[PDB]
């Protein structure tokens, strides 16, 4: 059906995406029906970004899974940014909700032990544990 061409990369999917000149974002895979428009031509993937909402058509060779965190996390551009930081938030929050994963009970405080986590490689479950359903 919908993004049968080989590449990685499926519907529900949290994921790095790279957009000209700006830091890698996160974001999910969503289908094309969610986006309004059309069709992602073959070898794109339709993406909302955490943070705004907004979709995207991205080849899947400018995305990387979520789970990669330390590698595309963005230290920068988390402190300048605040909406990076917004978006570390959401993102990360999926994460946890699937990861099966609580933390102890402000943003940045909010942040942190997600942030350590997402850093630390999202022990206990490891990666495998941000897959969707
Ligand atoms: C979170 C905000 O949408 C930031 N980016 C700039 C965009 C051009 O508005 C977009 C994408 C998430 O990389």
């Amino acid at each position: 059906s919908e993004y049968q061409d080989g590449k990685e990369f499926g519907i529900g999917d949290l994921v790095w995406g790279k957009i000209k000149g700006f830091s890698w974002w996160p974001a999910m895979v969503v289908s094309w029906k969610a986006t309004s428009k059309r069709q992602a031509m073959s070898g794109m993937r339709w993406v909302q970004w955490f943070g705004d909402g907004k979709f995207s058509e991205v080849s899947a060779d400018k995305l990387v899974a979520l789970g990669l965190f330390s590698q595309h996390f963005n230290l920068a551009t988390f402190n300048k940014l605040v909406s990076y930081r917004k978006a570390m938030y959401h993102a990360l929050e999926k994460a946890r909700v699937r990861a099966g994963k609580t933390f102890p009970s402000s943003l940045e405080d909010q942040l942190k032990p997600m942030l350590e986590w997402a850093h630390g490689g999202f022990k206990p479950t490891g990666i495998e544990g941000l897959k969707p359903n």
